[PDB]
């Protein structure tokens, strides 16, 4: 070959398979591949709908809030890299009947260390885990609340506040990259989905009874759930129920 | 200054203002890891209504992998550009239609650790209506066409001159003549299944038919993708199911945007 590309035409436009893929490999940039996870649970005995945020200790964004996540292996697709980062992170077993791929994020410069592009998820984790303290890490299981088109999520005096509309931050408190995008996007892709797709109901658990959904999602409605009409409710929703069984009430689980 | 390296790292992480952090961690040898490439693809539907056809855009690629195989256009990701920078991008030097970002939607990231003989290569894909535009090939596509795009049960066809590809909606197995490249048949199955599951609550879909419709026109697309006779959705239930998504005026049968 004379040059250049040349040489690259040969490769990808005459030659064979095998060959072009032996030049190919012996020589465009890169990102780092990362999967971020908004984990839902539901706390039974609270009432409370949480997601799971850990202080960066830690520039860039020292002292912001983050979603858990970590590295994609090159053996594994980023749904592999959840059901793994989930375990890590909490010590729950999900699979991926648990999650669901939410949007990829990818502004140039999202994280201010190079390019790293993100692959976000929302999983349902059931019950809230339990966290043993460590002091090298702060990580709450923090509390989720909608008022109108705004989210809060607190943490005794901690509180970060999103317009659900925007994606804005809009208090002291703050989460770091674009975290708040892929928070609100969670949020909103559950409102969206929830009326005649209820996967969100995995965060009950195993079991359920129609009350306990209809608390779910007044949460996610911004409602207080005594305002919504229980056989209405009952009624539009109960063809993605599947009767269990049980003074005793009757439980359901998600069908499939 | 220090000390040792660790006492280094945590002054610039813990101390510093951000500012002189970013300005210590960009001169700093990096440890090395295994990175993906990263691409971006694109499906393209409209709808030809004299023919009540709908059609979804392809390529035979020109180049390895998969030359001579028909794909979906897309390409890599410019570490200056987000990916829908880029596929917007891509789309455009590939096939020459103008898309804008507002109307594009990420679809789903493809990243089975195989689908790419050239290594780790993880693409994220986007799904948008449009009209069937005059189409110019780039110079990594021999062809570039508008392919017919029927569903018959579970199966959908897409279908140029001599080229058939038959894919299963519910496995993306494939039973045609011919097969797409890379995992792009997983891609068209999940582009195709998304509408399906969106339509009805968020009928985005009716984009296809340019800006204002009839009962009727959105009755024709919505049974394209259930793979029914538009007869079998009736008049009356689709209209009142529907409207509260839509505008538009008159007229003697009426006129409708998307609001």
């Amino acid at each position: 070959f004379a040059s250049k590309a040349e040489e690259k035409n040969y490769y990808e436009r005459q030659a064979s398979l095998a060959e072009f893929l032996t030049w190919y490999h012996q020589q465009y940039e890169k990102p780092s591949l990362t999967v971020d996870m908004v984990l839902l649970c539901y706390n039974k005995e609270a009432d409370q709908l949480k997601v799971l945020l850990i202080q960066r200790k830690g520039h860039p964004f020292r002292n912001s809030w983050a979603l858990p996540g970590g590295f994609v292996n090159r053996n594994e697709s980023t749904e592999d890299s959840v059901l793994r980062e989930t375990k890590e992170e909490t010590g729950v077993v999900i699979s991926q009947e648990n999650i669901e791929q939410l949007h990829s994020f990818s502004r140039p410069d999202r994280d201010p260390r190079g390019w790293v592009v993100t692959v976000s998820y929302l999983a349902f984790i059931g019950e809230e885990p339990l966290i043993a303290g460590d002091d090298a890490k702060e990580v709450h299981w923090f509390n989720l609340e909608r008022h109108g088109q705004h989210i809060t999520l607190s943490h005794e005096d901690v509180e970060i506040t999103l317009d659900l509309k925007t994606a804005a931050s809009l208090g002291k408190d703050t989460l770091a990259f674009d975290h708040s995008e892929i928070i609100i996007k969670a949020f909103n892709r559950v409102v969206d989905k929830m009326e005649h797709e209820p996967q969100v109901l995995q965060v009950l658990g195993k079991d359920f009874t129609i009350t306990e959904a209809r608390k779910v999602f007044a949460k996610f409605l911004g409602v207080d759930y005594r305002s919504i009409d229980h056989s209405n409710f009952k009624k539009a929703m109960t063809q993605y129920f599947e009767e269990l069984g049980e003074r005793p009430s009757k439980i359901y689980q998600l069908k499939t």
